[PDB]
């Protein structure tokens, strides 16, 4: 039918929008999880005595980005915002099971 | 120093591994969130009277994937596994704030 076709088209367009985003999140989450064990190391290094001492050494090349005033600060911020977004999503997904 | 260099190298290698995975998850989560409002539509369509009726019509071309026995079933499974993984991650991230 002409009308059955309309229903199917709408559903296919909906699936095509949503399904790749579901897939990409699953993939990204799995990759993140294999390395999240390293986060405390980086968080704890930023603003530590050693980080500051190293940042203020007279390097003969451009210092590593980890030694900058802002790079790991921004990483911590991105982490904390992600934590909040994951916390907010969790019960919403549970509701859709 | 030779040794200060060792500390910095280790931290830089750690950051280079972790930081892109954090970024990719943030990006994937944001994209998913803009379309998660469509999930109930697709979930509810699968195994519905209309879905089954449409799947059993005599289409003159290959039926749309949404009409298959397995495609949306697998999407629901992927969703439910993701829900559980997000629920498990949420308190772990809170602990690292
Ligand atoms: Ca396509
Ligand atoms: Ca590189
Ligand atoms: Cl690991
Ligand atoms: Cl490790
Ligand atoms: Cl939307
Ligand atoms: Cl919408």
């Amino acid at each position: 039918m002409k009308q059955d076709q309309l229903i199917v088209e709408k559903m296919e367009q909906t699936y095509e929008a949503f399904s790749p985003k579901l897939a990409n999140l699953i993939e990204a989450l799995d990759a993140f999880k294999e390395h999240y064990e390293e986060y405390a190391t980086l968080r704890n290094f930023y603003s530590s005595d050693e980080w500051f001492r190293l940042a203020n050494q007279p390097w003969d090349d451009i210092p590593s980005g980890v030694l900058s005033e802002d790079l790991l600060f921004d990483m911590i911020g991105d982490h904390n915002q992600l934590a909040a977004d994951i916390a907010d999503l969790a019960p919403i997904m549970a509701k859709h099971m």
